[PDB]
């Protein structure tokens, strides 16, 4: 079940054969009598390798994720846990953009779609830890978001280095239960990827994310006891041919944490990233 540097748990995947017929969709809040989806989630046991002993070795080009030290003030953290929207869209966005610029050297970073999560929250499923394995954007979705956020400039930006990240930070520390797991992007096979339309509304309203199916080839990691000063950057899209075009991520129930541990709290923000290395 566990050893010094790994543990075992489960996550929700899609079937390897999902989406070979029609487009997959999942309704977030289906009405009575409405069909919720044309596929089922399937749990699979996964071995989670602790990234802690090799923390500084993981790289956004090689692995599709990286961990970076970046302390923020206790007051910004309490403002965020208080759902202070102005603190998120102002101070925290600025913090994330600046962090991403240190890490990559990018010329331009655009933050969007922040989600503050709390273990079995009341703000719905996007305010709760993610239980299905996903990559936030397909290429089409990343391209669409660049047009939507960057206007005219997109015609030039989309032809050089373009990346999209999820930037994830614990708001209570250390994280014990429901840690964010990330996969070595070199171990994702193209057939593991399944676009799924998340219907927040009656109709498709954006381009979709990828949901993953399980494979024994996938090498899954987690950073044990992650602190509020330790930020996970998880790559959802990259225009450059690098060993990991993307990673994928999801939370899992940790087998060795006490039942009565406090709820996990975190904030994640997506970012479009232009230029850099
Ligand atoms: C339990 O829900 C999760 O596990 C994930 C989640 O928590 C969130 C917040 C999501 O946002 C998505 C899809 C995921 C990754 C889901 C799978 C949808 C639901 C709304 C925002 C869009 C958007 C920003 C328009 O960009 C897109 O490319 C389309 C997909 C996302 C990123
Ligand atoms: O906090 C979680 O459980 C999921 C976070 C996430 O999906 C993201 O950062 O894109
Ligand atoms: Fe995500």
């Amino acid at each position: 079940v566990g050893s010094r540097t790994w543990c075992e748990s489960e996550m929700l995947f899609v079937q390897p054969d999902a989406g070979t017929k029609e487009e997959l969709y999942y309704r977030v809040t289906p009405k009575p009598g409405q069909t919720q989806a044309n596929f089922n989630w399937t749990p699979h046991k996964v071995r989670f390798h602790d990234a802690r002993p090799q923390r500084d070795s993981f790289d956004l080009n090689t692995h599709g994720f990286t961990f970076v030290e970046d302390a923020i003030s206790p007051q910004l953290i309490e403002r965020i846990r208080a759902d202070d929207t102005a603190a998120v869209e102002g101070d925290y966005f600025a913090s994330v953009a600046a962090l991403v610029k240190r890490v990559t050297g990018a010329d331009h970073v655009v933050c969007f779609s922040p989600y503050t999560r709390k273990e079995n929250s009341e703000k719905g499923i996007f305010g709760q830890p993610a239980r299905t394995v996903h990559c936030d954007h397909t290429p089409a979705a990343a391209i669409e978001l660049t047009h939507k956020l960057c206007g005219e400039d997109a015609v030039r930006l989309l032809q050089s280095r373009f990346r999209a990240f999820s930037v994830w930070r614990p708001l209570v520390e250390p994280v014990l239960d429901w840690p964010l797991a990330v996969v070595d992007g070199r171990t994702i096979a193209p057939d593991d990827l399944h676009p799924v339309h998340w219907l927040r509304y009656e109709k498709k309203d954006t381009e979709p994310p990828f949901q993953l199916s399980f494979s024994e080839t996938q090498k899954w990691y987690y950073l044990s006891r992650q602190r509020s000063d330790e930020v996970s950057i998880v790559k959802n899209y990259d225009s450059e041919v690098v060993p990991s075009p993307r990673s994928a991520h999801c939370a899992f129930k940790h087998p060795f944490v006490p039942k009565d541990a406090p709820p996990r709290e975190s904030i994640d923000v997506r970012c479009l990233v232009f230029g850099g290395r």
